[PDB]
């Protein structure tokens, strides 16, 4: 589990989808720019899913390649109110073993969203638009 | 589409996932073996997901992140035999404007996969594992 204290940028070079100089130039970029590294890298040619998949990694979440087949359990969205679930980008879909799980917009919110919840949860995460059709079958209308 | 004229390390080069110089031994190792380049590369450590872009994107083929949202529909499955499907690693999945859906597990099979077929067809590319765990749902034993 020592990929959750690697910087993004060094994920990405540990796995070989960028060079050592497309990095640096990326953070140069930055420097002046005020981007997210990983929009800059996206668009330098970086696959969406690869840097996702890194960050899943980075703060112990699971990628989900697809939402497709998920059948969100109701009793799971009444864990949040629908106006929280939309602000934290957080989808409560069913229970394993006594944990919550719990789909994420963005990695990031992954420490807000634990606290709130106040119990043991499993986190994973989905690209925008997985994650934007799976949030209105949980939370309907 | 112009990408269909570049070789493999052309492609990897132009995106930006593969060094001139790790190219360059890959190829010269190769004089020396004869494996196939993409399986030199990713033992050097290109990503295989880079791999299957890059080859997707050379023979026109769409590549899929996963399968699991796949349902496969039977009777596009009639039409190849169980056996056909494993030695050419060719799924079909269902019709679309009347081409029938493909998905492939080597882009290599896509002209012997196209003849046979004898129709309009529509091709993907999906990694082993998620090829294999979609050929054993349209074609259990
Ligand atoms: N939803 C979403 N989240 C993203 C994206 N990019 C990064 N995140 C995450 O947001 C945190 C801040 O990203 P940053 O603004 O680019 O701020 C970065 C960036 O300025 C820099 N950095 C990232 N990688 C490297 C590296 O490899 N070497 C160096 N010297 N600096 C790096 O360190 C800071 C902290 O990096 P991290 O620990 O990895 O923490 C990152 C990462 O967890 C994105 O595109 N979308
Ligand atoms: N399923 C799968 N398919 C793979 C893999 N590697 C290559 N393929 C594909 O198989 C064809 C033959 O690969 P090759 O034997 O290594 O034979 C290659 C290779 O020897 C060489 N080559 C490839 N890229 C370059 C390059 O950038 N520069 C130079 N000078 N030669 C290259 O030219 C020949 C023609 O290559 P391509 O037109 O790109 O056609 C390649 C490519 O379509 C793999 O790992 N898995």
């Amino acid at each position: 589990e020592g990929q959750k204290d690697l910087l993004l940028g060094e994920l990405l070079l540990q796995k070989g989808w960028i060079s050592r100089e497309a990095l640096e130039e990326a953070l140069v970029e930055q420097e002046k720019t005020g981007d997210l590294l990983g929009r800059i890298l996206v668009r330098k040619g970086l696959p969406e899913e690869a840097l996702y998949r890194a960050l899943a990694e980075q703060k112990g979440l699971e990628f989900l390649e697809s939402t497709e087949g998920i059948v969100p359990d109701p009793s799971a969205a009444l864990l949040l109110l629908r106006s929280d679930a939309l602000r934290y980008g957080a989808v409560p879909i069913g229970f394993q073993n006594g944990e919550v799980e719990v789909v994420l917009s963005d990695p990031r919110h992954k420490e807000a969203v634990a606290q709130l919840l106040n119990r043991p949860a499993r986190f994973y995460l989905a690209l925008p638009q997985a994650w934007e059709e799976l949030f209105r079958r949980a939370y309907p209308q």
